[PDB]
């Protein structure tokens, strides 16, 4: 018996994301060469700054989503951390192309894309939590019993 | 019943990635004291700087190639998955190696390294298709039949 | 019957970890606040630059941290792994306390982080070799015998 079919939607979600990471890095080479900036080396002209940080962010960003997906997906439920993630992933998209054209144009989908990983940590918690707390509680009680 | 045996050549290739990146990171602080480049700050030399970046490029892409690494070989195929993950890393070292010579020679192996990688990606693409697409297809017939 | 259990410290650990990332990047957009330093562009006053530096490197080693506790503690020991992935959270908290006062004070913290994950990495080389090596062992035995 495999656990493949499980876990499924968490490795798709994970997959479309490292895909749009790679398309990320490549937006970012074509500013390179857009804006003649040879590597190493990651200043020029603000457009470049902008494209090349807003990758940077999203490349720091993204284990901290696979962590929260899966450990929310295994502990809480499935769909719901898929869900959150797809979201995320299309909010992280919508923070690259405000980012690629202005600071202030990243800033209504990078809201979108907190909200939803503090969700996916919230589900995470509450999975967790719904694991350890009645053991950890039942413990308490027999000792208390005794008497 | 364990699954250590039907993820014990990913693991392994994990391990043996996080101790290359140890020794990127090692390089790295080499290269600090020989160009005498002091933290925070992360300018000198030119040398420095192509070793630095070498560095910070392979850890950017260090969690891609976990990603897929493990999505390819548990919805693909292990031994696929762990081949792919040997030369994908093989080709990150000779990257390395190169990148700190000179921005040119990082460019052969870092071919080598994309390569790998992206035949991880649609090993995990297609294993999950395997995994979807039949019962999709399936649903859809069901409902088209009817009437 | 679920694998929840046998990996839910992992689990715990591991989104204790990601809480941690999110501090640090709290603390360095109000570093930004502070120090009057607009997105994109990572210059500023040395203290900015200082605590926006401890927030990098803890983003650029928390992979290795999940990578090495997870297969620490699926092949070697759960509560082991676990434990060290608390000693190494710890010492990147304090790192990162130490590194946003002065560059020297980051160092002792440093030092404990870096042990731990090593003791993760010595655990993960243990636990793999455990399975690899009677088989592998074996093997070369039966080879040998043939006579
Ligand atoms: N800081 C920017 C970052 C962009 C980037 O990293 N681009 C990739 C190359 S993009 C080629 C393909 O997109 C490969 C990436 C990939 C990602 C996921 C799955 C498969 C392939 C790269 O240059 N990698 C190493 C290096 O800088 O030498 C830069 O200097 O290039
Ligand atoms: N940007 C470069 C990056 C190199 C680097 O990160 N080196 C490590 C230290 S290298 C020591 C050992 O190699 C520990 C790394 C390790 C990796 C995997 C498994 C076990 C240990 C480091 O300095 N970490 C935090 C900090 O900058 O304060 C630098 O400024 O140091
Ligand atoms: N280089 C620093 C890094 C600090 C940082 O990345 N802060 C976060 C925002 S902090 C808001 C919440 O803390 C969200 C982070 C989080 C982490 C784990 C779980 C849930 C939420 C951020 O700015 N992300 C993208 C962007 O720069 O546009 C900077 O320029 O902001
Ligand atoms: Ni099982």
């Amino acid at each position: 018996h495999h656990h493949k079919d499980e876990v499924a939607l968490l490795a798709a979600v994970t997959l479309l994301g490292v895909l749009l990471q790679a398309y990320f890095s490549l937006q970012v080479i074509s500013a390179r060469r857009a804006f003649r900036v040879s590597p190493p080396l990651t200043t020029g002209p603000p457009e470049f700054e902008r494209v090349y940080r807003a990758q940077v962010n999203c490349s720091e960003y993204f284990p901290l989503f696979l962590a929260t997906l899966w450990v929310a997906g295994i502990f809480f439920h499935e769909g719901a951390a898929a869900l959150c993630g797809l979201v995320y992933l299309f909010a992280r998209l919508r923070y690259f192309q405000g980012y690629a054209r202005s600071a202030q144009l990243r800033l209504a989908p990078l809201y979108a894309s907190a909200r939803a990983l503090w969700l996916l940590v919230a589900l995470a918690a509450l999975g967790l939590l719904a694991h350890f707390l009645p053991a950890a509680l039942r413990a308490a009680l027999l000792g208390r019993l005794r008497t």
